[PDB]
């Protein structure tokens, strides 16, 4: 039963790669991260940049989250990021992704003690 901590690390970090270079980097990383057990993830963010710079997020921007909350923050600089998304082509048990690499800020939500990141909120 994984904690919000671990499970925010396993859905969102690649930090071995400092950017996606292939269109299959999502068909990958979705499978190998066990995004297309039972169902495909229609969506997922992965950052490509340390676990301590994405964690040094919640002492930066404190924003709003979409759902109206408080506990978000907006990374100052921007990141390597590599957006997933289910095509349309897509169904199970045959997920389907389209990868788009980009220099983003994020936002993120965090928690607990330490206080880490457990939600990826948006890129902008
Ligand atoms: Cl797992
Ligand atoms: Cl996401
Ligand atoms: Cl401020
Ligand atoms: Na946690």
């Amino acid at each position: 039963k994984e904690t919000a901590a671990a499970k925010f690390e396993r859905q969102h970090m690649d930090s071995s790669t400092s950017a996606a270079s292939s269109s299959n980097y999502c068909n990958q990383m979705m499978k190998s991260r066990n995004l297309t057990k039972d169902r495909c993830k229609p969506v997922n963010t992965f950052v490509h940049e340390s676990l301590a710079d994405v964690q040094a997020v919640c002492s930066q921007k404190n924003v709003a989250c979409k759902n109206g909350q408080t506990n978000c923050y907006q990374s100052y600089s921007t990141m390597s990021i590599t957006d997933c998304r289910e095509t349309g082509s897509s169904k199970y048990p045959n997920c389907a992704y389209k990868t788009t690499q980009a220099n983003k800020h994020i936002i993120v939500a965090c928690e607990g003690n330490p206080y880490v990141p457990v939600h990826f909120d948006a890129s902008v």
